[PDB]
């Protein structure tokens, strides 16, 4: 089938409001966890978060963002960041059918769906409501808000998985270029931060919640005192684009997707099975004749979850397991935007030959013991890499990049 | 090149708990519409809604229903069903790596997004909120709530698209058998039907508030004095299988998914471009050489919308425009779940050959004239139909379904 390469990229995450800044933090293995005074104020344990260090107020036009809830914003802004890296201008791209978007949230947007119940049960009812909570609550909303104003013409919708949202989405984008129906296709997603939301996440104690004094040290992936994951929000949008079609109008290829794995756990709701990220990895290692020199885990710092993927880790790769770091240390976990973000900070990773370091590991955990978990920045020819992505619901998602040639 | 059909259904919708009930409604052209309360007494102006009329309690098992939110508890019941019609047995789809399950919902759960935050600022916080309202109010819930309980080993996520939702799901469904990933996909989806959301809707002045001492007669797609649709809730599933694995195991089939169109309009967010539908309905006719004997339109009884369907359907077929029939005058629309039910009606109308009526056209629309629109149940045999969902975000999704020999 056609082959698909990623040919341009955008991010907002807690490290960086582009892709220089979040190089530069993953580099340093710098920590965007910052204290949540909100979060606190809310009455939840956790009071750490992967905040965007970024004052969106005026960056984009006020009749487009108007419809938008910060998922977008993240989103939107980073579509911009990747359309300029791609090198495409609104002649190729817009009212084009043969470019589309597929970009979601793990959530939407639970503070205006609040907002809009809080302002609906005031005095003033649907004028207090407004005309635009609809297009920013909406679970859609991602991939609505930037496919009107960008004008695109051809696929269009988001796809939510929760933790590996953003991986589908480019996966899915993949698949469209492989079928022949698009020869772009902008695919990511973004997550708000907020209150709202975390508090849900909080209420089953899956967030940290004995770091808030020293927030840089809350995620910790595969340390033995790990407690929870650090929600982030935050976008990510990269440019998947047909092999044949970049190489034509002489794009700048970070690396070609060479495998996709997509799968179900069908076991526990809000626990991996392990066994369906076995399959998953497999899946997207299928017919790859390089071997992975980097996996971006998932490992959100999770008692149980960490663990349970370096364990389907060993199963897949046996004794010649790749390097391996969680980002998510650093970054926090971004939920639906964790997927597009990771598979940013791989790319990076690989376009720029080093591995980023899986810090605040002050005591290993026995269960990572036979595994090359690297906790310091490490330069490094990288050809293959392998981002993981594993959401509530059991779903996995599984990207494999790989360098193109030369 | 391989083949998809449909071999299974199961609905939850305002006019009927299952096929049997939802096929006498439509050949009777029965509303199910009621009067609400609860949408009358939160402050709203639209006080009609298209309510599922049953009691889920005690349906699904407790420890599965305990992170559902209707949206998935409809989307479950659909799919028993739809599992029950196909005559699949639990060894033949669970735990298998190539049966997926690919279904979404509109907007998640903005009841528990609200319950979560409601109680979170309440004197119980966290304890009050539960650690359940994750699973309810994520995006990914329905997909998430099912593919766990059902077992599914293969793709598990949702789609995410406003109004389109459930129709991208069956169609991105077609994919992945089109892409040999997988033999079988259960694909549809679900929506509650809550103030908490239809509010949004009223709020931006989409929802009817004119007939609400007349609630069968609010829903009244193409009629001169419609005024915006009716929100409804409910699910539906269908189960999308390669020809040859249906034919294998003697499956009963509906009908081969012969045409799937999926575009974007890259205009407006609120409101259809006419455009984007003209090539979605192009795109679902590729190849697809049999008349369109039936079209179940969007029609969701709005000023614009309706009409700006109608045109695009002319474009699309000249003066060989096919007979059209709006089911949400009946039904109302179910959002996220209209996709898949409408889809399910049109295959009941293929199955028993009759047209469901395009009911409460007391004064077609003058922009409605020299078109086949049927406002009485005829019977007739049907071989090829075509459904169209549109949503917010200006996104297009196209259903071709065609009856397989003898
Ligand atoms: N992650
Ligand atoms: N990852
Ligand atoms: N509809
Ligand atoms: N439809």
């Amino acid at each position: 089938m056609k082959r698909v390469v990623i040919t341009g990229l955008g991010i907002v995450s807690s490290i960086g409001n582009n892709q220089q800044e979040v190089l530069a933090s993953l580099r340093e293995g710098r920590s965007g966890i910052t204290f949540s005074q909100e979060l606190k104020d809310s009455g939840m344990r956790s009071h750490v978060w992967g905040n965007v260090k970024l004052d969106t107020t005026g960056l984009i036009d006020r009749k487009v963002v108007r419809f938008m809830s910060d998922a977008s914003i993240y989103a939107f802004l980073s579509m911009e960041q990747a359309i300029a890296d791609a090198g495409l201008s609104p002649e190729a791209y817009q009212n084009n059918p043969r470019v589309g978007l597929i970009a979601g949230s793990g959530g939407g947007s639970p503070r205006f769906q609040v907002f809009g119940a809080d302002a609906m049960r005031g005095p003033r009812g649907l004028k207090a409501v407004g005309p635009y909570v609809v297009t920013k609550a909406m679970a859609s909303g991602v991939s609505a808000c930037l496919a009107t104003p960008f004008k695109i013409h051809g696929v269009n919708y988001s796809i939510s998985s929760a933790c590996a949202t953003s991986a589908h989405c480019i996966g899915n984008a993949v698949e469209q270029i492989q079928l022949g129906k698009q020869d772009i296709v902008f695919a990511g997603g973004g997550e708000e931060l907020c209150w709202e939301m975390a508090c849900e996440f909080d209420a089953m104690g899956a967030l940290s919640t004995k770091y808030n004094d020293t927030p840089e040290k809350a995620s910790r992936t595969y340390d033995a005192h790990r407690d929870g994951f650090v929600i982030a929000g935050g976008g990510g949008m990269v440019v998947v684009e047909e092999l044949e079609h970049a190489l034509a109008r002489g794009a700048h290829i970070y690396a070609e997707i060479v495998g996709y794995g997509a799968t179900s756990d069908g076991a526990d709701m809000v626990a991996p099975s392990g066994e369906g990220a076995v399959r998953c990895m497999k899946m997207a290692m299928h017919g790859v004749d390089t071997p992975i020199d980097y996996l971006n885990s998932h490992g959100t710092s999770t008692p149980v979850g960490d663990v349970k993927e370096l364990a389907a880790i060993r199963e897949v790769f046996g004794d010649k397991s790749p390097a391996i770091s969680a980002t998510a240390a650093m970054t926090g976990h971004s939920l639906g935007a964790a997927g597009v973000q990771e598979a940013i900070y791989s790319l990076l990773m690989l376009e720029h030959g080093f591995i980023a370091p899986s810090i605040n590991i002050e005591e290993l955990d026995e269960q990572a013991a036979g595994l090359n978990i690297v906790t310091e920045t490490t330069d490094r020819e990288l050809t293959t890499v392998m981002s993981n992505s594993f959401g509530f619901g059991g779903t996995n998602a599984t990207l494999v990049m790989r360098k193109l040639k030369d």
